[PDB]
């Protein structure tokens, strides 16, 4: 429906409701990361929803396959849109999160799209290799990542715009490519333009501050849009 | 007590028809995924009001300023225990434990952490072939925990075989809390587990689904000796 995922990375349903309020009318696409969800619980999914958002829980499971697949069926009946895990997890457990979502969803209905991470953007190639002890390059390990999730079933993963294009060629046009690190030419304080990233291949780009932290939140969105088209 | 009681069930409703038995005995019980994301922080105000330890078993492994805010709030719920996995490195591991603190109140210690250094499902093909770690599982997990001992955490989760060897490298203080338990009728034997150095031990369905929980958790004692 919509490219854009707006970060709800708030503690509380009080400072959703406040960021929400001057988007009354407009559905949006959010983001409830651990932060929110744990301190709020499936309540603040239901209300998302109730207003009429779409909710992509940003959970990262990354456990055994049993749990993790409990764990789905649940997160499918809640109503969650988008869900995400680790590829490190195995793709035993990415298969068993698909049967999960499936088993949580109502016959003639659409389950959650499932996607993976791969590695984490604030992993560096050097914490990779004397950290994670994974000796090859941080590029090819993404890509092995990225054609493990695709071999389990999965949608697609989170990666930087920059990835998006040869994750696509390993996986397929259709492998979904969602990114964060998004930032206006002009703001911030490793990432990339609305534009610029439509222009490489991301499917789905994640806002957080630089939409939260606007000063006019709905002329922001709408510059968001413009950009992007 | 040196037993965690794994509670896992679907909803606050079953948790409560368990324990009831155990009214006049206080548990460390584990709170994991399926139970927390169905209850929310609720189910952990009303375990503690029951007069039980809990450990929230989330793993979480996320990029380190997300870990931070999480888990200020994970300290805000009450929990007494709680994890992370030592694949999210040294950095987002020092992460939650500044965030443990922010989220604790004064009046006592911060949550304890512990991290997770190779799911005990994962087997060396699994590491090698589709993690991509060159080198050996039980060297991989040594590191692992090292990692985690180096980032200020108070210990891992690991097999009762792995316990004494990671003991040898990150102190014998450095806890070890271990899964995958059963009565001699993975290989466990609650005493067995004792004597390979597990600190915790997380008994599951052995104990919730037993057909009498109460006299179960009483063998439980016995054959730990
Ligand atoms: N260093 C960072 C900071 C944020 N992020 C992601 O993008 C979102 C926040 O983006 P700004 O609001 O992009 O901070 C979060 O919800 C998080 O998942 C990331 O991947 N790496
Ligand atoms: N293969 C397995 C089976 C159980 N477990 C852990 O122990 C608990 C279940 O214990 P039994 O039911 O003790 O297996 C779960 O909460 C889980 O975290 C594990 O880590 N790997």
């Amino acid at each position: 429906h919509t490219p854009f995922i707006v970060a709800l990375d708030f503690p509380s349903k009080q400072e959703v409701e406040r960021f929400l309020r001057p988007f009354a009318g407009t559905p949006l696409f959010v983001k409830v990361g651990m932060e929110l969800y744990y301190q709020e619980g499936p309540a603040i999914v239901a209300f998302l929803k109730e207003q009429g958002h779409a909710v992509f829980l940003d959970l990262k499971l990354h456990d055994i396959p049993n749990t993790v697949k409990q764990a789905m069926k649940g997160l499918a009946r809640v109503g969650a849109d988008l869900v995400n895990v680790h590829a490190a997890g195995g793709r035993r457990m990415m298969e068993a999160a698909i049967e999960g979502l499936d088993a949580g969803t109502p016959s003639g209905r659409m389950r959650p799209r499932c996607i993976a991470v791969t590695q984490l953007t604030s992993t560096d190639e050097r914490m990779l290799h004397e950290e994670l002890w994974i000796s090859r390059p941080l590029v090819e390990t993404v890509a092995h990542y990225a054609a493990l999730a695709k071999e389990s079933g999965l949608d697609g993963v989170v990666c930087s715009a920059n990835e998006a294009a040869f994750i696509k060629e390993r996986c397929g046009a259709s492998f979904l490519a969602v990114t964060p690190g998004i930032r206006f030419a002009d703001d911030a304080a490793r990432v990339v333009t609305p534009r610029k990233a439509r222009a490489l291949g991301s499917d789905y780009i994640v806002i957080g501050r630089s939409l939260t932290r606007a000063a006019d939140p709905l002329r922001t969105y709408a510059r968001l849009q413009h950009e992007w088209n």
